[PDB]
């Protein structure tokens, strides 16, 4: 895309230690798959693109970007070691938005009923086998 936009996070890379876990498993099969067909999540499902939607400043602000496009193609091609690292990237995600936006935006609400699946879904995250 734009050259004004950065390069997205990495999704591969053959020097990163990469396993499957049971709990790595959970995350794509249930906690992604859930979050990906809800309603609010197509604003989450790509990086942000800075120039379409006229925000010269986002990647001032935000220097950690993340993404469940991003999270999505991790998780498929096993790029994680354990379920912490994503676990990580949505709450990299969410907290993004959180510190960008306004409170009551409607990409906050968006984002708060994203977050609020991912914690009960997180909560029953299984023990690792
Ligand atoms: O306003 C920032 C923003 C825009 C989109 Br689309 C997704 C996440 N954050």
């Amino acid at each position: 895309g734009s050259h004004m936009n950065p390069p997205p996070p990495e999704t591969s890379n053959p020097n990163k230690p990469k396993r499957q876990t049971n709990q790595l498993q959970y995350l794509l099969r249930v906690v992604l798959k859930t979050l990906w067909k809800h309603q609010f999540a197509w604003p989450f499902q790509q990086p942000v693109d800075a120039v379409k939607l006229n925000l010269p400043d986002y990647y001032k602000i935000i220097k950690t970007p993340m993404d469940m496009g991003t999270i999505k193609k991790r998780l498929e091609n096993n790029y994680y070691w354990n379920a912490q690292e994503c676990i990580q990237d949505f709450n990299t995600m969410f907290t993004n938005c959180y510190i960008y936006n306004k409170p009551g935006d409607d990409i906050v609400l968006m984002a708060e009923a994203l977050e609020k699946l991912f914690l009960q879904k997180i909560n029953e995250l299984p023990t690792e086998e």
